[PDB]
Formats: structure tokens, C-alpha cells, sequence
């Protein structure tokens, strides 16, 4: 060891970050009245209705 | 490691966002008395009914 033949000094580092997300959402808080379309075989009703509406301007 | 053979340094990053969104509102608060057009099989009627007003230009 007379010289700097086995002074040593080293450094490392290694660092990892990941991420993720999602959302969705929805609503909905009307009311629409609807005409039967047609009666299925265990008596449930198909359901379908429009309406429509021109405030003004589309 | 006698030189920087060995001395290594990197980065790396990605980065992403998304989003969406959407919205529909509607409101009628009003009276209009309508006239029956026509009496359907099962009962129903149809109901039609129409209203002018004319305050001033227009
Ligand atoms: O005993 C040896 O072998 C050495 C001692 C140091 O001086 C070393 O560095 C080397 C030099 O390169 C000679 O020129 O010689
Ligand atoms: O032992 C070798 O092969 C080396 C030692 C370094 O000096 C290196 O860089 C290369 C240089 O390119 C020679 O000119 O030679």
C-alpha cells in the first residue's frame, strides 16, 4: 500500500419510478317516458322512447 | 476502471396524460294546455297543442 495502488473510492446508484391511473365516470338524472316495443316470452317488455327537444337554436 | 471505461451515467424519463369529459343540461319549467289528436286502441291519447306570443318585434 506504499502508493495509492489499493486506495479505492467508487460510487453507484440506480433508481426506477413508474406510474398509472385511469378513471371514468358518468351520469345521468332524467326522466323519459317510454312505449312497450314488444312482449317477450317470460313477460318482460321491451321499452323503447325518444324525445325531443328545440329550446332554440338546434 | 483504470479510466471511464467502466463510469457510466444515464437518464430516462415518459411522462403521459390523457383525459376527456363531456356534459348535457336541459330545463323547461312552463305550461302549454294542448288538444287531443287522435284516441288510440289501448286508450292513450295523442296530444297536440300549440302557442303564440308576440310580446313586441318578434
Ligand atoms: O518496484 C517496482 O516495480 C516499481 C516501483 C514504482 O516506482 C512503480 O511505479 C514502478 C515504476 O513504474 C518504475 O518505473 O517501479
Ligand atoms: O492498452 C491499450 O490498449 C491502451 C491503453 C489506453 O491508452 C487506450 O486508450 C489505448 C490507446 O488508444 C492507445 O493509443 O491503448
Amino acid at each position: 500500500f506504499g502508493n495509492s495502488r489499493a486506495d479505492m473510492e467508487a460510487s453507484g446508484g440506480n433508481s426506477f419510478n413508474g406510474k398509472g391511473g385511469a378513471n371514468a365516470s358518468n351520469t345521468f338524472s332524467g326522466t323519459l317516458t317510454v312505449t312497450v316495443d314488444q312482449v317477450l316470452a317470460n313477460g318482460n317488455l321491451h321499452v323503447v322512447g325518444e324525445k325531443q327537444i328545440a329550446i332554440n337554436q338546434g
